């Protein structure tokens, strides 16, 4: 019953590949639903056309700012920000999908995809999914990242939706 969504990733406007995610609605339904709806665009806004603004090889890829496009923006389907739903799931390894934030209870739309175990984020960021297919695409994305996260090419979500 867990939903699956996809991102079609582009590099400077040319196709890279598709990353698909399982969303763990069975443990974090509110957080899963936010990501699902932002992926379909059914609220009239969402991830389509937004970029991955911070990519740190060996760590994570971060995106989701569709309002300001400067790493500070984005919003949830619940108004602006929402509470940390729970911290049941941990940052256990490559492929983990988790909410970016600016402290407790500040979930919007920004998210990150781990490429490693990042246990120091446990209890601070809500884990709500995992890459299902296309981890090789996430690994390809890392080539365009850097130590401080600035990307060397424009890495965009050209299209996205629910499977
Ligand atoms: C532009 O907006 C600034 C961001 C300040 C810059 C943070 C920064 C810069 C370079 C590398 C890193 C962090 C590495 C080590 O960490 C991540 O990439 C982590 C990895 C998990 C996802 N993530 N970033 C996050 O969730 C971060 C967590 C964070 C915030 C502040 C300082 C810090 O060291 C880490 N939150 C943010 O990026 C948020 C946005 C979600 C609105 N921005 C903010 O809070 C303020 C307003």
């Amino acid at each position: 019953v867990n939903p699956t969504v996809f991102f079609d990733i582009a590099v400077d406007g040319e196709p890279l590949g598709r990353v698909s995610f399982e969303l763990f609605a069975d443990k974090v339904p509110k957080t899963a639903e936010n990501f699902r709806a932002l992926s379909t665009g059914e609220k009239g806004f969402g991830y389509k056309g937004s970029c991955f603004h911070r990519i740190i090889p060996g760590f994570m890829c971060q995106g989701g700012d569709f309002t300001r496009h400067n790493g500070t923006g984005g919003k949830s389907i619940y108004g602006e920000k929402f509470e940390d739903e729970n911290f049941i799931l941990k940052h256990t390894g490559p492929g983990i999908l988790s909410m970016a934030n600016a402290g407790p209870n500040t979930n919007g739309s920004q998210f990150f995809i781990c490429t490693a175990k990042t246990e120091w984020l446990d209890g601070k960021h809500v884990v709500f999914g995992k890459v299902k297919e296309g981890m090789n695409i996430v690994e390809a994305m890392e080539r365009f990242g850097s130590r401080n996260g600035k990307t060397s090419k424009k890495i965009t979500i050209a299209d996205c939706g629910q499977l």
